[PDB]
């Protein structure tokens, strides 16, 4: 069944689903509202219980030092010269980003229930082409990932792995009506499923038009130096092993190439995982890159369904102690006093002069002459009720609350002194690291100065054969100015889409582990903890009144580069950046 | 049971291990959600009630204080110049984090689950078959949990046993194929395991199809290369050892061979276990070679099954009886019988709208008489409505608060130094010094920068025999471009892969230790407390100029990288490379 397949594959938890989710599905719903389920008479005035939040409105607000500011370390491996625009690369794209926001919203969500990923408009974008100005985003929205049933693998992508599978929203709008500039034909396809209700309740829409976009599903490509089996040409190869060590080079007596195999593979059947109707052909961006990620969660599990591990469930029911203040003075309080001072009102029907409080004062409603019994008394003394034995409910509260302080006690300090990274944290501390694509491994966009030349003058340099001599102008500079005499070599570096094998490419990227920086970020920072750190002296009077700044360097701070320039050359410098000028007089 | 040989030790307890797997997930249920185990007379709501959560707040605590970063200092052996060649393996080293964080839930099984499942790469390099030179890090998994237990030994992880007993994948869906990379065609292994048929017959789910993987059987191996001289001439050795001085000289008596022996493996046919079907051969080159390593645990042996470390305390009564003081409290409320004053309250005739949420108030109907009797008043209200208070209950769980608090001492700490140092870091850091690994070289054949000029076994040698004159070099010149020019240079010694039987001749082994390594410590102190360790003087001016700076690169120190080796003048010797810099400085 190959070509109908794909569907049921989410077999695993869905037998059950008479029970489902709803044990593990309460973390948005004892947020707030309502408790009782089981049980009957559960009534009256209900709905003020709550109360539970505030322990993890500390978890909540690390997201301060969410921020962890580094930007791309280059190595000495690569070519440091080429870091011309690697200066800019927060600058020259985009600048001013709110999305440092995007991440938080997520965050919350994560320790309230599990953290996905959503969609995506290319950053490539507007008109007005320019320079290199590559870098990636996504924002994050709130939930819809409710009753989403993901088995895949769900624990940690660094590379390629599984591509996209399932992407599934109950009554989103979003881009319904902005179909208007990627397909329009029909789209009357909408495919059917349970929609999430329990028995009647009907508040919901009950239109359809549902949307879902997959691209590659389950399986991945590889290939790996095909040699086989010489003979009468071989049809349907269907194999491949690695085992490096054995041979050296079996030309003689085996399969030669001098290139790598070919391409335009019928890809896998695959079909969107429907049974009714399809298209689905040729959906692609450059080559296979596909810069959108799904985020994990934290869920531990032995059975095939996932229970969660979480804190606001600890005390749901043990503090239900609470409601028992509730169970008398808001329930069982119909008991009602209805004290009766009942020692001579004969009978205690009279008319409704009794309990109007009228401004006629006297009481009196008493004369006896009673029954027969004689030397007797009767003593109605006890009346009705009173409030219950108030000693063995002191505890329950004080326990309850003492496991609460207890969620308060997080990587406690004093302050400071190495300060209170978390789990949390180091799970959560980087999405940029799941926006780690620029180019990272998948190399498309680059500079190309002026569309890279477009490689068509190669020939010209030829010319230069001539044999008569080899010599050139008279001493360096005379009228120099504006930058001229380019002639070099052939050509002198590469300009490519990741260029395949080759890796000169491979620099920049994240220090995260602890909060040193490895230039300088802490460089005056010295003195607001404590005191006594720089050095000072006399052998130190070169740079340290220049180099050390804390800024970087701003366009004020140009002023690093005016002492370095040419006289102090026998101490040798830094050698600055700028190349033309290198004189002075 | 025809030849079925070593079976017999894997198979060990299938069904008969109840008693061990039964409290084997226990500990690992009793944690977040429920516990029925024993006694009879279950009642309603029930599984909210956890409490054993507290005290794994306290093993969490401070775990992460052990980077001990190190660099740069191993043992030497060899010309420090290699920086510029080798030591790019550990340039590139620096690139990874990654899934460190992933050990979050990875330590979180030392106080439950079994043994800490590490498996790196299947084979060689994977991606990018090009040149790489890069390191040896982690990304762990999932799944060594619930039916897991290993019988042979059960003493040693370093394992100077058979190396890894068993491999148990179990339980698992999507774990099918990680063999996809080769052949990949379905419906060949299918082994078949235990499986958790619990009690209950229904099983919702009938997963089966168990998968382990697995290669050997009494592996025997070494070099073997011995003397002999029996004179009884037969096959089969049957000696594998000297057991009086030979190697020195035999020459008189016999046995001259200059030359090694040629191995082509024997051990058996019968590789690791069969129950039906048999896997693979014709793979190993040169033994070694298990690069996956799981992380352990620790455990003391006492007799038979052991017991590892202890979870927690004392939970067994206390919290079960803070389940069982929930035997009657709330119970007792639904046995609450509206108690009512007797003696003619007593309305069951009557019109019963006074129960309708509103009052509408007294039952005036009361009178009274008998025959000839006599009687005597009574009380109405007095009876028992008071419990059994927990007094004793109070001060038996805030003493047992003081026993969490003896629970809460470990490691005493203030700040700075005096941390809380307990043997499970030296455990888990024992972890972590085995996991060298692959730092070094791994053996199968050439990781190499120049290997005797190109694999080329002639010329390199060749240089220096020129006839007449054999000069060293001399006359003058302007701009030498490129330097090395050869005359009297020449190759010796060896370049070849796996180095025979020599090992040690490089500088590179584990360089890791105590807490106090890091960076730069030695130099660095300071910060700790109370400043610097250094006076100041007249000739001193020199002064520490080559000790002070702290951290590898950074940008206000570049004078050093190159100036302050080069300035030295009237000796001039700083670790000394001198092929261009200066001349008549």
């Amino acid at each position: 069944e190959s070509i109908l397949s794909r569907f049921d594959a989410d077999w695993t938890a869905s037998d059950e689903a008479r029970r489902e989710a709803k044990n593990d599905l309460f973390f948005s719903r004892v947020s707030q509202w309502d408790d009782w389920l089981s049980q009957y008479t559960t009534l009256q005035y209900r709905g003020q219980f709550d109360v539970v939040r505030p322990v993890v409105r500390k978890l909540v607000s690390e997201m301060r030092q969410n921020p962890i500011d580094v930007l791309y370390r280059p190595k000495d491996g690569a070519r440091p010269d080429a870091a011309d625009v690697l200066m800019g690369m927060y600058r020259t794209d985009m600048r001013h980003n709110t999305a440092k926001i995007a991440v938080n919203i997520a965050v919350r969500e994560q320790i309230e229930a599990g953290v996905g990923a959503w969609r995506l408009v290319t950053d490539y974008e507007d008109q007005s082409p320019t320079s290199n100005n590559q870098v990636i985003r996504r924002e994050p929205i709130h939930s819809a990932c409710s009753h989403v049933i993901w088995d895949s693998n769900s624990k940690l992508m660094d590379k390629s792995d599984a591509r996209h599978c399932t992407v599934i929203h109950s009554m989103s709008q979003n881009g319904w009506e902005d179909f208007a500039e990627k397909y329009d034909l029909d789209a009357d396809d909408i495919p059917s499923f349970q929609n999430p209700n329990d028995w009647v309740f009907p508040w919901l829409t009950q239109d359809t038009i549902q949307i879902a976009e997959f691209y590659e599903v389950v399986e991945k490509k590889e290939t790996a130096f095909i040699y086989q089996d010489p003979v009468t040409g071989e049809p349907v190869s269907y194999f491949k092993r690695d085992i490096k060590d054995v041979i050296d080079d079996l030309a003689d007596s085996g399969f030669i190439k001098i290139a790598e195999r070919q391409i335009k593979r019928r890809r896998v059947y695959k079909s969107i995982i429907t049974c009714t109707a399809v298209l689905k052909d040729k959906q692609l961006i450059a080559g296979e890159h596909i810069p959108i990620v799904p985020v994990f969660g934290e869920w531990g599990f032995v059975e095939d369904k996932e229970v969660y591990e979480g804190v606001v469930r600890l005390t749901k029911d043990g503090q239900r102690l609470r409601n028992m203040i509730m169970s008398f003075n808001a329930d069982i309080v119909a008991r009602t006093p209805k004290k009766k001072p009942f020692f001579w009102p004969e009978q205690i029907a009279g008319f409704e002069h009794m309990y109007d409080g009228n401004d006629d004062y006297p009481y009196y409603l008493l004369n006896r002459t009673d029954e027969n019994s004689g030397d007797l008394p009767t003593q109605p003394l006890a009346y009705y009720e009173n409030p219950e034995v108030p000693q063995a409910n002191a505890y329950m509260l004080e326990a309850a609350t003492s496991a609460v302080k207890e969620v308060a006690t997080l990587g406690v300090d004093t302050e400071a002194v190495n300060g209170g990274q978390v789990a949390f944290d180091t799970v959560n501390q980087l999405n940029m690291r799941a926006d780690l694509e620029t180019y990272v491994f998948q190399d498309n966009l680059a500079t190309a100065m002026r569309r890279d030349g477009e490689i068509y003058q190669s020939i010209v340099n030829d010319i230069y054969d001539v044999p008569r001599n080899v010599t050139i102008t008279l001493e360096d500079g005379s009228e120099k100015d504006v930058q001229l005499m380019a002639e070099v070599v052939d050509l002198a570096t590469g300009e490519k889409q990741v260029l395949n094998d080759i890796r000169g490419r491979y620099e920049c990227y994240t220090d995260v582990g602890p909060s040193f920086q490895s230039m300088k970020q802490q460089n005056r920072a010295e003195i607001l903890e404590l005191l006594g750190k720089t050095p000072q002296g006399t052998p130190e009077y070169q740079l340290l009144l220049l180099q050390y700044f804390t800024l970087l360097d701003g366009k004020g701070v140009e002023m690093m580069r005016d002492y370095a320039n040419k006289q102090l050359i026998q101490m040798g410098v830094k050698k600055p950046e700028t190349p033309e000028e290198q004189q002075w007089l």
